[PDB]
């Protein structure tokens, strides 16, 4: 339940940002922190 997290737009997460470590969960929130915290 963890992984690293890049900003920009490739999940949908246009001004927040988005979770995957291989581009397979592209999971975005805007906490950068609901990244790496929800993201998990």
């Amino acid at each position: 339940d963890d992984g690293l997290c890049y900003e920009g737009t490739n999940c949908g997460k246009v001004g927040k940002y988005c979770c995957s470590p291989i581009g397979k969960y592209c999971v975005c929130y805007d906490s950068k922190a609901i990244c790496n915290k929800n993201c998990t």
